[PDB]
């Protein structure tokens, strides 16, 4: 009996549309963090390197402005249906 | 400390960083696993255009992470690396 499907209802979309809005949230609070420590390394060592690691930091942030959007347009999406449901 | 003035961090101190950029590669794995699960656990009740539609949406939040995911765990390397450089003239003299 526990391994019964979970039907879908428009509670179950918008439960997991949170899922995906909170990750969101979670990713952008990780980039920020990570950020900061790069901009605690500078002057603190040669510019070379802060160089090197400031670029693939932006890289990685570039990447994370990518994914970010994506799950929210994930949870919009669910969204929508719920409303669809309950309409 | 180290013996040359323009280096101003510890060897810890970048292993510290390091940690931070490891837990983040975790993190973000651990995220993407359990966002996909969700998707596993909706596919079979979706069909046709709908079903992939949201599978080609998660498949390309997963490519993302796949660009992202790397490049922290490079930066961890890169650093705890660079640790084991500046240790040979920290507090060495």
């Amino acid at each position: 009996n526990a391994m019964a499907e979970i039907k879908i209802t428009p509670e179950e979309l918008e439960r997991i549309a949170g899922n995906f809005k909170n990750a969101a949230g979670e990713a952008q609070s990780q980039i920020n963090r990570l950020e900061g420590d790069i901009n605690s390394l500078e002057g603190q060592w040669a510019g070379a390197t802060q160089a090197k690691f400031r670029g693939e930091f932006i890289q990685s942030k570039q990447a994370m402005q990518q994914y970010i959007p994506i799950l929210e347009g994930i949870s919009t999406d669910l969204k929508r249906i719920a409303d669809k449901f309950r309409n």
